[PDB]
């Protein structure tokens, strides 16, 4: 009830720019707020890169076990897992899990390199019907989040549709879809974001993102108790380059959505 009024009020109180896209797969209804505006994805783009490598592994059947060298010079600004394996190797499965569940930026860069560069991630998006997503840069510069810059952006509507196809539809093969869902459900970074606005009994798999301009993002698949899953994207960015993160705004958006549901 009055979901538009409530989301607009939350955005006004927050001082920033809020983008929401819900898909309720019980009946295919949607709730959209700035659903067609572009937002900087930051680490939520790791879902598209991991999924692209999963798709590659449908035909390169041992790809996920392939070792990748981690060198000291490869470390960027946030490498909680890769720093443990510097001067050694990680497999592409280990890199995918590190990217998704710890938001490891060096792991992201290895996924991007496996796909031939940022354009390889965009090409996979196009192959699964996403004409809006674009990845332009590697980590860490994909997080600059400059207002009006289309680089490394998507819209909430497009990201929600793609996350539905990846996790609940058939953009991936059955084993690969299950692997993506397993990884998202094991995320370590999400308890303050969409999850915090939802009943604790619900099952959530999500990927967070953060960057400059206080950009604070989360994209989630949600299995509510006793009903069909939801897909929810909450993107948020702020006027000041050095603004603080606002995961509470994402939780507040999710809580509004769960009320009107
Ligand atoms: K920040």
């Amino acid at each position: 009830s009055a979901v538009q009024q409530k989301l607009a009020a939350l955005e006004k109180s927050s001082g920033g720019r809020l983008g929401v896209a819900l898909i309720d797969t019980a009946d295919n209804t949607q709730v959209l707020y700035r659903g067609d505006e572009r937002f900087p994805m930051c680490s939520t783009s790791k879902v598209m890169a991991a999924a692209a490598v999963l798709k590659q592994s449908e035909t390169q059947k041992q790809l996920l076990n392939q070792p990748v060298e981690i060198k000291p010079a490869d470390l960027v600004n946030y490498n909680p897992i890769a720093e443990k394996h510097v001067n050694g190797t990680m497999t592409l499965a280990e890199l995918s899990a590190a990217a998704l569940q710890y938001s490891d930026n060096t792991a992201m860069n290895k996924l991007i390199a496996q796909l031939g560069g940022p354009g390889g991630v965009t090409a996979f998006a196009r192959a699964i019907g996403d004409e809006t997503f674009r990845l332009d840069r590697t980590e860490p510069t994909l997080n600059t989040a400059i207002p009006g810059d289309p680089r490394d952006t998507t819209t909430p509507r497009a990201m929600a549709q793609t996350l539905r196809q990846l996790t609940l539809g058939h953009a991936l093969g059955e084993t690969q879809r299950a692997q993506l869902v397993t990884w998202l459900k094991g995320n370590t970074t999400g308890a303050a974001s969409i999850r915090a606005g939802l009943p604790t009994s619900w099952t959530v798999g999500d990927k967070t993102g953060s960057g400059d301009y206080g950009t604070t993002n989360d994209i989630a698949v949600i299995w509510p108790q006793g009903r069909a899953p939801l897909v929810l994207v909450t993107y948020f960015t702020q006027p000041q380059q050095n603004a603080e993160s606002r995961r509470d705004v994402l939780a507040s958006a999710a809580r509004i959505i769960a009320e009107g549901l």
